[PDB]
């Protein structure tokens, strides 16, 4: 298909973040590229207004599991994949991330292709955080697990839904668990793909980038469709 060819090769990235949460304002910009055919993405974020007021590692799923066209679908699930199918017109992607027993984000992003650039623009607005919690208080460990994301069809919506949990390594030992509900749906009017259930299995690798001075995050995530069987 359309969507599909577009991804054949390494393609450049960008996200740009906007975000709010309990009345901290701050903007990210990050850069990097996605090679779909092995489900990988290396992308670079660079807090651009000065210090990132929450930790990076809650804002990954929101800049990635933000690009989830850069999923490597096997050839016998392509029927499935929403994701590339919507481009490059794109899709809108709506988030609700419920911190357990603290505050919540809701992000709406629009995913398209700018040119040859896949573009992820996203606003976040986080609100009930509390101060002394793990994520206004940084307590959480600079590190990321790996997770499975499971997505069902929004007929109604000529889109999709996933639902998943995050859990982010609290520095005491300790999880904060985050809780996503995700709706996507297409910019553009070309067909898209509405999958039969299946998931997505997520790995991701923090690190920074010893050159750099700027608040930042390197991400490194390998992500494969899977739960279909040949």
């Amino acid at each position: 298909s359309k969507g599909e060819a577009l991804f054949t090769g390494v393609v450049p990235i960008l996200v740009e973040l906007d975000g709010d949460v309990n009345g901290h304002k701050f903007s990210v910009s990050g850069e990097g590229e996605g090679d779909a055919t092995y489900g990988k993405l290396t992308l670079k974020f660079i807090c651009t207004t000065g210090k990132l007021p929450v930790p990076w590692p809650t804002l990954v799923t929101t800049f990635s599991y933000g690009v989830q066209c850069f999923s490597r679908y096997p050839d016998h699930m392509k029927q499935h994949d929403f994701f590339k199918s919507a481009m490059p017109e794109g899709y809108v992607q709506e988030r609700t991330i419920s911190f357990k027993d603290d505050g919540n984000y809701k992000t709406r992003a629009e995913v398209k292709f700018e040119g040859d650039t896949l573009v992820n623009r996203i606003e976040l607005k986080g609100i009930d955080f509390k101060e002394d919690g793990n994520i206004l208080g940084h307590k959480l460990e600079y590190n990321y697990n790996s997770h499975n994301v499971y997505i069902t069809a929004d007929k109604q919506k000529n889109g999709i839904k996933a639902n998943f949990k995050i859990r982010h390594n609290i520095e005491d030992g300790s999880v904060q668990l985050a809780d996503h509900y995700q709706q996507n749906t297409p910019i553009g009017d070309g067909p898209v793909l509405l999958p039969d259930n299946h998931y997505l299995s997520t790995q991701s690798a923090l690190s920074k980038d010893p050159n750099e001075k700027r608040d930042h995050m390197v991400l490194l995530e390998f992500v494969t469709a899977a739960g279909i069987t040949h």
